[PDB]
């Protein structure tokens, strides 16, 4: 089998993507942040909190035919942001762009954070790291990917996100259209339950490149590109008047900029990200500094290759016995 869905920016400035999911029988399509940095698929439902529901589409699992109370099961989850949510669990069938799972995990959300609740537009997340991350308690479940990966013709799933457009995630097959060049494919570590694989170095604009090991991680639910200190100050340094906002939370710069590239390696090939990718717009509205898209990992504890990073490239997520990630420019 395999699946294709399209995935698509929420806001104008790509800061998270969503895509639809349909849960339940009848289908009830959820939008969802499918997230390679986390392992639960968890929804707001029937059962969140009313105060905490601000126009997010909600999954009623009574409502479906299908849906089965997982007895004394429950889950939560704090993510890197300082975001969260918990709740309870359902198993339900749920299709993603064609391809189906039966007797997935459904964690329904009884709370969520602020965050959440404030954005209308993502109806819950999809976690496409490794089963070992996933919450649920007393008895782990297993990823919508953990859960098709036999059915599927080939154990993979890709990510193509757009720049201010629309995208793809593909399940089960190697679109040879969708990427130029060749996929150039990297060692993973699974020991932290993340795609986590190590970049051999990095350039800015046209400068030469700085062969270095950057051990980081590949996630679609994270906007940014974070990487160490070093490499950051590097990069911004050639940004007339960019600098680092202690008050803002992060390195800021002139709007009225033009963004150089940034380059990363993935053995011997290289990843372009356009100047334009990494400008994340004003810091308030109607202001003139403007939120950069690479920012320091200095205190994360592990360098994110998030959107920015991932949306200049067609990346595989190869779910063979021995994972390995993939990387083409497109």
């Amino acid at each position: 089998s395999t699946g294709s869905a399209t995935t698509t920016p929420i806001d104008s400035l790509d800061d998270a993507y969503i895509t639809p999911v349909q849960i339940g029988t009848p289908a009830q399509t959820l939008n969802l942040d499918f997230d390679t940095g986390s392992s639960d698929l968890w929804v707001f439902s029937s059962e969140t909190t009313a105060s905490e529901v601000d126009g997010q589409t909600i999954y009623t699992p009574s409502k479906s035919t299908t849906a089965k109370l997982l007895s004394g099961a429950t889950w939560s989850i704090s993510y890197g942001d300082g975001s969260s949510s918990s709740g309870d669990v359902y198993t339900d069938t749920v299709s993603v762009g064609g391809l189906t799972v039966t007797g997935q995990a459904v964690e329904s959300a009884k709370k969520v954070s602020s965050s959440f609740t404030e954005d209308s537009t993502i109806d819950g997340l999809l976690g496409l790291a490794f089963s070992t991350l996933n919450t649920v308690s007393p008895t782990q479940q297993k990823t919508f990917f953990d859960n098709a990966k036999a059915s599927l013709d080939s154990p993979v799933f890709t990510a193509d996100l757009g720049y201010h457009a629309p995208g793809t995630y593909n399940f089960g097959f190697i679109d040879t259209t969708a990427y130029t060049g060749s996929i150039t494919y990297t060692a993973v570590s699974t020991k932290q339950g993340f795609w986590e694989w190590t970049s051999t170095g990095y350039a800015v604009g046209s400068g030469t490149f700085k062969s270095t090991s950057i051990d980081g991680i590949a996630d679609t639910g994270t906007t940014l590109l974070y990487l160490p200190a070093t490499v950051v100050s590097a990069y911004w340094a050639q940004v007339s008047g960019a600098k680092s906002s202690s008050s803002v939370g992060g390195y800021v710069f002139p709007c009225s900029a033009t963004l150089p590239s940034f380059t990363f390696g993935v053995g011997s090939a290289r990843i372009v990200i356009p100047g334009d990718y990494i400008d994340f717009g004003p810091i308030s509205t109607g202001s003139s500094s403007c939120f950069g898209g690479i920012q320091s990992s200095a205190g994360i504890g592990i360098n994110i290759f998030g959107d920015v990073a991932l949306k200049a490239a067609f990346v595989v997520f190869n779910g063979a016995t021995t994972p390995t990630l993939g990387f083409a420019s497109k």
